[PDB]
Parts: C-alpha cells; sequence; structure tokens
C-alpha cells in the first residue's frame, strides 16, 4: 500500500465527468473540476486541465496524469502550510499518507483548520486524535472513507485498506 493506492481506493476511477459526493463535477481519480453547477463550466476546466478539447471524456493515462499532479499538489500544500507542515514532519510514513489523503479530499485550508486534531496528532495521542477527528462534517458526510483514514492515523498501519 502507498498514497497513490490508498487514494485510488478512496476516490475510484471514472473516465467521464461525474458528480462527487458533494454534487460537484469531477473526473478521473477524484479530480475536482469545479464547484460550479454548470457542466459547461466543468468541461471548460477539463479541457484546460488536459490541454485539448475533450467534451467530457478522458483516457486512463490522462486520468493518472491529473492524479499524479493532484497528489503532488496535496503534498506541496502541506509543506507550504504553517499548520500542516510541523504535523506532517512529526509523523511516520503511513500516517503522513493519511494526512495527504485528507488534504487531497478537503484542501489544504480545510485540514489546516482541524486545530485540535492536529495538536493530538503532533502529540502522538492516537486514540484521542481519532475520536476528535470523527467529530466533523467530514466524518458525517463520508463516514466509511473517514473511518478508513482515521483508522490509519489511529494505528499507523494500512489495516483499513488491506483486503479491499
Ligand atoms: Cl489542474
Ligand atoms: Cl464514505
Ligand atoms: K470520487
Amino acid at each position: 500500500m502507498n498514497i497513490f493506492e490508498m487514494l485510488r481506493i478512496d476516490e475510484g476511477l471514472r473516465l467521464k465527468i461525474y458528480k462527487d459526493t458533494e454534487g460537484y463535477y469531477t473526473i478521473g481519480i477524484g479530480h475536482l473540476l469545479t464547484k460550479s453547477p454548470s457542466l459547461n463550466a466543468a468541461k471548460s476546466e477539463l479541457d484546460k486541465a488536459i490541454g485539448r478539447n475533450t467534451n467530457g471524456v478522458i483516457t486512463k493515462d490522462e486520468a493518472e496524469k491529473l492524479f499524479n499532479q493532484d497528489v503532488d499538489a496535496a503534498v506541496r500544500g502541506i509543506l507550504r502550510n504553517a499548520k500542516l507542515k510541523p504535523v506532517y514532519d512529526s509523523l511516520d510514513a503511513v500516517r503522513r499518507a493519511a494526512l495527504i489523503n485528507m488534504v487531497f479530499q478537503m484542501g489544504e485550508t480545510g485540514v489546516a483548520g482541524f486545530t485540535n486534531s492536529l495538536r493530538m496528532l503532533q502529540q502522538k495521542r492516537w486514540d484521542e486524535a481519532a475520536v476528535n477527528l470523527a467529530k466533523s462534517r467530514w466524518y458525517n458526510q463520508t463516514p466509511n472513507r473517514a473511518k478508513r483514514v482515521i483508522t490509519t492515523f489511529r494505528t499507523g498501519t494500512w489495516d483499513a485498506y488491506k483486503n479491499l
């Protein structure tokens, strides 16, 4: 298991524009296009992202290309954030992947706001962090995924993604 495999499990792979859990147009491996309610708008972001006139459908290679960029951007976002970085730096590799996962899903700014959980994580108070993490809109709206990620932070193992 690794961050790419992990996120591939959590985000799926769809080659045509579709609506994510929040109703926003997305494509590929969780690549958010826009929060706009306009499909045309989404198409336009897609073409720009890929560099060609696609009309809503891309290839697997194209999907993976955005995914690579998106994973890199999540990492870069963590490293650039004064709240996130210290946390990430304090973590082991498996847990680092859990944080990358959350940032990919919610964005840098979003995760940066989980002040208390962040603190518990830095303190290495695993069980407490986990309880804290679950007290969130995130957990409530995507509970199975959230549970996976929380288990990962709890345990520092890939048990939640094992056998999937
Ligand atoms: Cl992009
Ligand atoms: Cl879920
Ligand atoms: K998805």
